[PDB]
């Protein structure tokens, strides 16, 4: 169902999360290979996450469900600016561009946290 298909993309999206807070870690650290490595797991991560949401937003379109497609429609235009954000922390780390990094860092936290009472808001809709 959508809804199973929701919960899979939601289980994905943690593990950004957690996979997230380990390369804060190792930033802070100082440990720019460990860092390489999570950027790469990331980048994957997002990108099956995009495709999830992608095909979650149009299945609630072709089923017509309208409250759902709003929803996502938000969801998934806030994405973007997660991935947005992302990209130049990346492109922050291969300039050696520290102070950047740190900043895109702290916004991407915040604007993920901001998404989530839609994310779970989308879980109760589908
Ligand atoms: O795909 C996602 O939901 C996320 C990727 C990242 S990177 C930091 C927070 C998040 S949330």
């Amino acid at each position: 169902s959508v809804k199973s298909e929701y919960a899979e993309a939601a289980a994905v999206g943690q593990e950004a999360v957690a996979v997230f807070n380990t390369m804060k870690a190792a930033f802070q650290n100082g440990d720019k290979e460990a860092v390489a490595q999570y950027l790469a797991r990331l980048a994957s991560l997002y990108t099956r996450h995009e495709e999830l949401l992608n095909r979650i937003l149009e299945k609630a379109r072709r089923e017509g469900n309208k409250e759902a497609v709003t929803l996502m429609n938000e969801f998934t235009a806030t994405f973007q600016t997660g991935k947005s954000i992302f990209n130049a922390m990346v492109a922050a780390f291969k300039n050696g561009d520290d102070d950047s990094f740190e900043s895109y860092l702290q916004a991407l936290e915040k604007v993920t946290a901001k998404g989530e009472t839609l994310a779970d808001q989308i879980a109760k809709a589908l």
